[PDB]
Parts: structure tokens; sequence; C-alpha cells
């Protein structure tokens, strides 16, 4: 398996406050990783496919990059509806795997 | 509006088991795999398997072969999941999820259905 590493299970942040999550492949899985976010009481949403490409309906603050092993996921002004933990995911081999997670203050 | 609806929640005896349902609606059933994730309270996605509805092919997660079985219905356009053998360590949630092909990616997930075996 791919080791999917959130190296950080917390991070602390403000509104209007830039924040990025990192993510580091066991691997090279070139742009496969994918970005998610489980609001409390919430289901996992698709924000980010193929490392940096948005998914549709995904707001304009959010943005990823990275290649290879080292992702980072960011966004540019946190605001309070943004309180959730995100998971990467690669999807570029078998099975696929997720981050340990970085529930975001 | 594409949907997963899942069946309701579980309150099981260990050593028990339990089949869950999963209803999609919105999309041609046929073109996308139907994967499923265990999450353990409070902790990380885990995924678990998929299963090709064109011909129920399955794929698991090595470390739940024998522990899940995954069926479809094309005609109710419903996936299921079927957990054997009980304890408190499964009871968790569980969703399941469609997944693209190409490029692979997990774009719509039911709502939940949380399994507590006691």
């Amino acid at each position: 398996d791919i080791v999917m590493t959130q190296s950080h299970k917390f991070m602390s942040t403000s509104v209007g406050d830039r924040v990025s999550i990192t993510c580091k492949a066991s691997q090279d899985v070139s742009t496969a990783v994918a970005w998610y976010q489980q609001k409390p009481g919430q289901s996992p949403k698709l924000l980010i496919y193929s490392a940096s490409y948005r998914y549709t309906g995904v707001p304009d603050r959010f943005t990823g990059s990275g290649s290879g092993t080292d992702f980072t996921f960011t966004i540019s002004s946190v605001q309070a509806e943004d309180l959730a933990v995100y998971y990467c995911q690669q999807h570029y081999s078998i099975p696929r795997t997720f981050g340990g997670g970085t529930k975001l203050e």
C-alpha cells in the first residue's frame, strides 16, 4: 500500500488567516491525490481531484498543490464554516488509502 | 439530483451479521463503482472494498476480506454490504461511496450508517 501521511493531526487558524495542510506519499503518485472535507455530523466531501483540480461546486478560496510525494491543501481565507477534518487520499494504485487527517481549529 | 440513501442505523449483538443497503439514484447505476469506507469513532478514512454493478465483480481491502461481503442489485440500483461475526471493534460509521474509473475519486457519499455491536 501507499501511505498517505498528514504529519499534523491538528492545525490552528483564525478567520481570514491562510492555512496550508500538507500530505506526503510514501512513493511517487504523480498528481494522483484527492482531498476531502468532513464537517461535524456530515459525510466526506470531495474538494480536489488529481492533486490540484477543483471539483464542481467548490468555492474559489480553496486550493491545493503538489506532485510526486509532497502535497498541500490550502485555504486563503478561513471561514467559521470551514470547521472540519481534512483528508488526503491517493488514487494512483491499489488499494486506495487516506491520510490520517488534520482536524482544523 | 444524485443521491445515495443508506439503510437506517443498527444496534446489533456480537457475533451477529448485518446487511447494509445503499439505494442509488440520479445517475447510470452501472457506469460507476460502489465502494464502502469504515470509520471507527473519530478515526481516519479506511476504504473497505468496491463492487462493479456491471458484473458484480468485487475488490476488497485485504484487512476486510472475510469481514465484509459486497453485493449489488441493478434492478433496484441498490448496493449492499454484509458484515459477519460482529464485535465492538466493528462498531463504526460506514459509508457507501461512488467512484468513477477515471479520473478516480469519491464524488458521492451516503448519509452514513451507524453500527454499534453490543
